[PDB]
């Protein structure tokens, strides 16, 4: 019997409407899909060059994997876009923060949610009817080969956390509402819905997990380590640039990437 809180719940309901709506791929097809349970179908397996020309039926194969990781990235861009105009206040903010904050956020925000699609072995792509290997991926000539090791590191950590899409929600929101991200003019404005945000996500995880003593505290410490991934991401892609001078990079993806850091 909190009205305060009552509000915190209407946000957090809110918020995973928006979330469910945006994103096609959820954590729970991910997991069913990854555990093999019968609400979901099994995704064929690409683990080497034959199972990828065969995966393919349902050039340079390095820079194909690497562009269309590009290319999935950038709708990973327009779906998080479209959430985080959901989130209240956030379109009402200038124009200009909320290009910054999304400039800032949406990298961090997709290592989060590739989370969801990641276990120790692999990755999901194609919507989740396929699945590539971590090895393969490592196995990839040698600027490429690795990319991916990061996200799988972190991945693995993140996900012993044991979070649901109803808290992934909440955590993004409160990744997008960042006040510390540089340039950004009106600050005051932003670190109010970030609070909103941070209560309800506290709320939400006492709630959900009752018995994850510190969840909280110890999600909040990830914004770390995706923080690094990011960095070392931005830096790699430099090195493929300069060594693979043919291969395009998507302008949105060079417009987030720009004097970033
Ligand atoms: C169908 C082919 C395919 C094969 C591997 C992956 C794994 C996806 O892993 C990802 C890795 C990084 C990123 C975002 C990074 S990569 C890039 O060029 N620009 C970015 O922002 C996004 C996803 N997806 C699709």
């Amino acid at each position: 019997l909190n009205p305060e809180s009552a509000d915190l719940r209407a946000l957090a309901k809110h918020l995973y409407d928006s979330y469910i709506k945006s994103f096609p791929l959820t954590k729970a097809k991910a997991r069913a899909i990854l555990t093999g349970k019968t609400t979901d179908k099994s995704p064929f397996v690409i683990y080497d060059m034959n199972s990828l020309m065969m995966g393919e039926d349902k050039k340079e194969v390095a820079i194909r994997i690497f562009q269309g990781c590009q290319f999935r990235s950038v709708e990973a861009v327009q779906e998080i876009t479209e959430y985080a105009k959901s989130i209240p206040g956030f379109v009402n903010l200038d124009l200009n923060d909320q290009v910054t904050l999304l400039k800032y956020g949406v990298h961090e925000i997709i290592y989060t949610m590739l989370a969801s699609l990641m276990n120790k072995d692999g990755v999901l792509i194609s919507e989740g009817q396929g699945f590539m290997t971590r090895e393969f991926l490592k196995s990839l000539r040698k600027p490429f080969g690795d990319f991916m090791e990061p996200k799988f590191e972190f991945a693995v950590k993140f996900n012993a956390l044991e979070l649901d899409d109803s808290d992934l929600a909440i955590f993004i929101a409160v990744i997008i509402l960042s006040g510390d991200r540089p340039g950004l003019l009106n600050v005051k404005p932003i670190e109010d819905i970030q609070d909103n945000l941070l209560q309800a996500l506290e709320l939400q995880l006492k709630l959900n997990h009752p018995e994850s003593s510190q969840l909280f505290a110890k999600l909040l410490q990830k914004m770390t380590d995706l923080r690094q991934i990011v960095t070392e991401h931005v830096q790699l892609l430099q090195v493929i640039k300069k060594t693979e001078t043919d291969m395009s990079l998507h302008p949105l993806l060079q417009e987030i990437y720009k004097d970033l850091y």
